[PDB]
């Protein structure tokens, strides 16, 4: 089964055959496509494993070796006596970069295979979780020269004792309604700004209030704890040619660091597994800022560079947004904060993916994700046919806890 | 059965039931999304079922259903493709199915239009000579001195697939590109091979910049044959900025009326290969695709030089301000010569408006987001976070290949 993509632009066909290898269901079907959905026991447990070590063996080439066959026989007696199984150090480290090589919607995987893994399979508690968390943080922020690190804690068992990070990002700012019926600070995170004061947070009350994480250990009622404000790197936001830019009093956090999701390898689940990069300016400047259900700053900007804004033709809008984006990659650039912008991060995953079709056969990408939301057409990756397909290791999507947790 | 939509911006979910009328597949499987995939004789046996659908569709529309007409009428088709292998459409019938394939294009963001659409019937035509007045008399209806109308012209439907009509053009109305001895293109580079083909039959070209292609034009199935659309009929506009007056000095201009001319219409089982359809050009369509991919006229450097901006590196993001007042350009230049043009934020708002509207009265609205979303300023538009569904309902727009690749050449 050799499916054909070909890039429209330069013409370029590739063929993929990694595909075969997939193996969860995508919600489309032949007679609907749901590609723009934002979300479409012991028995089954051995062909996990199987699956998995079967290709990590085939990876450092001793596939059907006394090493390979000894190891599932090892991995299959575990399973059928304590009814799981514990991954090596070695295969820990390879599912974790395999689970960012897969990540469909990422943009930024050129990088996968430099991914610092930390262990955190001995942690026991919730302060635990908070002294691995911090470290992670210093660790991928490296004053500035982000690296890309991810932090694994214990792995569902019977599903009662789940480790969990309440938190969607390690680094978030809090939002609050006001009695003005508007918001104040990030609305995306209003109620977990709640629950955070619920559960004894003495909340700044401002525009741009880094949040405490919220710990939860071993199926425990979640902790409250603050990351050091020493540790938080953020930048001011200013423009290179507009003096008024920073009275708008703009900031955001160096560290992009994803939380809510679950990492699955070899059929075990690790629901707490934050990991970490650096921005692609747009994220900043398109969709946190400009977002209408965000801080929504369009009209603010618009209005100090005197537009036209009384008609949608004058383009106001996009003159805006473009500045925004400049002064954001301006402000990380001069504060010495690694950033990317729009068109180098998609030249380089376009390279990637040509890397991966010839030394893997394909690379499953969400062409709804990986064209940024702005500029998207001068980009490469705009003319570029992708197949989007799941393939194990990977990272899930999982539902907030206050949703399932019982206090 | 009932799949939900949700809006991303404003938390609306909508509730569709119309994707249990979709009957063709859309390239997907339960295991592989093909969702950025741009191309991912019928038997009496399968004609009278497409046919009866159609027809039932109809006489819903109208509050006939079950009537004695909507029977006598099943009765008439049934009889007439026993006997001759195929049947005819009544005129009423014909114009509910091109406005409904308009209706049913995913890919179309204009479509709150769709109601509003000139049907010309030109099925009585059997000639080359004949198509090329009907396609004159469709660009000075559509074009209306710059207050554009919509409007197709249906050519008589397959037969054999012997006997095809087609026009060759994929547009009615698009300039010539040359490829120079030095490998560099002069004029528009997505032409140079239907260029070449029409060199070939003994078109004159002028070889400048923007010279409007002939119409190389099939009847019944015969070689095409070459016909200039009279220039006086060709509605163009000199692009210039409102405060950048070197603008001009690049010498661009573009066409008024975008006419697509390639697609095949189906309606209840008939198929219309040649059913060249017009409207009114989105901003960006012009400012974005036609100048600034890399493969077309390319002009973002050149743009970008006049400007003085800094192009060393690509996070001054030098080409997304070019591109900006290209955009700003296009939409002044329209706008200052009373031609229709619609921008990127109105279409998509209008276009929420009516999704929205065809899911309360309709139970759907089938939509491709890889086409719908524009292609810049993406997130700041309403449909840029609107989960869509993407199914395929007839009467639709098929594409078909060039009829280059598979004519057979008579001499
Ligand atoms: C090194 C720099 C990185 C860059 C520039 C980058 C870029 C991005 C971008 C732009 C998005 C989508 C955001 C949006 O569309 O608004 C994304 C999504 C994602 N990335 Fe990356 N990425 C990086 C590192 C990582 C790392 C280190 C991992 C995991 C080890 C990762 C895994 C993911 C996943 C799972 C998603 C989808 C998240 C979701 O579903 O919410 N990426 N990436
Ligand atoms: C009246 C104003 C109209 C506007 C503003 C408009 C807008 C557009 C746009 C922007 C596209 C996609 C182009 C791109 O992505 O670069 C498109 C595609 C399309 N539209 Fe419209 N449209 C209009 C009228 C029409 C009419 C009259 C018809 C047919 C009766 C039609 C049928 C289609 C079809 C079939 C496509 C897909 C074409 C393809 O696959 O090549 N549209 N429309
Ligand atoms: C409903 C829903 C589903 C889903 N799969 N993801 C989300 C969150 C989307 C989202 C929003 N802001 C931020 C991110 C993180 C993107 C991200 C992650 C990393 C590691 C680096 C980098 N530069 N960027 C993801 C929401
Ligand atoms: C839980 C939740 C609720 C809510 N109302 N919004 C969100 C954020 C939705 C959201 C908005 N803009 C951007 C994203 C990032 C993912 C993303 C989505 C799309 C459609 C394109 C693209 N380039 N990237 C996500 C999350
Ligand atoms: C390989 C391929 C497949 C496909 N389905 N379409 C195409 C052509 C896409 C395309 C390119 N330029 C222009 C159009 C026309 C879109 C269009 C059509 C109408 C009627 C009005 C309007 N404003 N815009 C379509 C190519
Ligand atoms: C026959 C043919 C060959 C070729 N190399 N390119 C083309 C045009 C491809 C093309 C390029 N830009 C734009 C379009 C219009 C359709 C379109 C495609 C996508 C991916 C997004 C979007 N918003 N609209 C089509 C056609
Ligand atoms: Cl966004
Ligand atoms: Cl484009
Ligand atoms: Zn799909
Ligand atoms: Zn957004
Ligand atoms: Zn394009």
């Amino acid at each position: 089964r050799f499916l054909k993509v070909k890039n429209w632009e330069t013409d370029v066909v590739l063929t993929d055959t990694l595909h075969l290898k997939s193996t969860l269901e995508t919600g489309c079907t032949e007679h609907i496509c749901m590609g723009s959905i934002m979300l479409p026991t012991k028995d089954q447990l051995f062909p996990l494993a199987k699956e998995f070590l079967d290709q990590y063996y085939s990876s450092i080439k001793r596939f059907g070796s006394k090493a390979h066959m000894d190891r599932l026989e090892e991995v299959n007696k575990e399973i059928e006596s304590t009814s799981t199984y514990q991954l090596k150090d070695t295969e820990l480290i390879y599912g974790a970069k395999h689970a960012w090589r897969n990540a469909s919607r990422c943009v930024g995987r050129i990088q996968w295979s430099k991914l610092q893994v930390f262990d955190a399979r001995d942690c026991t508690t919730a302060h635990g979780m908070f002294n691995y968390i911090c470290n992670h943080v210093k660790y991928a922020t490296n004053k500035g020269n982000l690296r890309s690190a991810i932090t694994i804690f214990p792995q569902r068992t019977d599903g009662k004792h789940d480790f969990r990070v309440w938190n969607s990002q390690l680094i978030r700012y809090a939002g609050y309604k006001q009695p003005d019926g508007s918001t104040l600070g990030d609305p995306a995170n209003v109620q977990f700004t709640e629950i955070c004061i619920q559960q004894g947070w003495k909340a700044p009350r401002g525009r741009f209030d880094v949040l405490p994480l919220l710990l939860q250990a071993n199926g425990n009622d979640p902790e409250l704890f603050q990351i050091p404000p020493e540790l938080v790197l953020e930048v001011p936001i200013r423009h290179p040619k507009f003096d008024w830019f920073k009275d708008l009093g703009l900031k955001w956090y160096g560290l992009p660091a994803v939380s809510n999701m679950l990492l699955e390898i070899g059929g075990l689940e690790f629901s707490a597994c934050p990991f970490s990069g650096w921005y692609m300016g747009t994220e900043i400047g398109v969709r946190d800022y400009c977002d209408n259900s965000r801080y929504n700053i369009l009209e603010e900007v618009a209005k100090k560079m005197d537009l036209d804004m009384r008609k949608t033709s004058s383009l106001w809008k996009d003159q805006a947004l473009v500045e925004i984006n400049i002064a954001v990659l301006y402000s990380f650039q001069s504060d010495k904060v690694t950033i990317v912008d729009h068109h180098s991060a998609t030249e380089s995953f376009i390279k990637h993916m040509e890397n991966e079709y010839r030394c893997r056969g394909g690379c499953p990408a969400d062409w709804v994700w990986i064209v940024p939301p702005m500029s998207g057409s001068i980009t490469p990756v705009f003319h570029q046919e992708m197949l989007n397909y799941r393939l194990t290791p990977s990272f899930e999507y999982q539902p907030d806890p206050w949703n399932t947790h019982v206090w």
